[PDB]
């Protein structure tokens, strides 16, 4: 049970013409066991600022991507020392991680 490729982890998508924004990783609905035609495999939920920006993309998302998590690439700073924004999505993001993911493995003594 392991969608997209570890799900729940936050990394940073730059577009073309467009910046670098943080995102978190999710699944539509397990798209590594089932392959279906639709167009797009991947979730990536973005900060609350375009009103729920979700970028929906099937194997066509391969342009500049960064891996976040230790918050100490150089980056941290600028997305969370910057704008409260910043600061709010990624504390969020993983204050629901480090509460899924652990409540999941080894809730209670297991």
């Amino acid at each position: 049970m392991i969608p997209s490729f570890a799900p729940g982890t936050l990394v940073w998508l730059k577009q073309d013409r467009f910046p670098w924004w943080p995102g978190f990783v999710m699944d539509p609905d397990e798209v590594r066991d089932i392959t279906l035609p639709e167009g797009s495999d991947v979730w990536v939920c973005c900060l609350p600022r375009d009103s729920l920006t979700l970028s929906a993309a099937n194997s066509e998302d391969e342009g500049q991507i960064r891996y976040f998590l230790p918050d100490r690439d150089e980056g941290m700073m600028e997305e969370g020392k910057l704008d409260a924004s910043c600061a709010v999505a990624i504390e969020e993001a993983i204050q629901l991680y480090e509460e899924q993911l652990k409540a999941q493995a080894g809730g209670t003594n297991e």
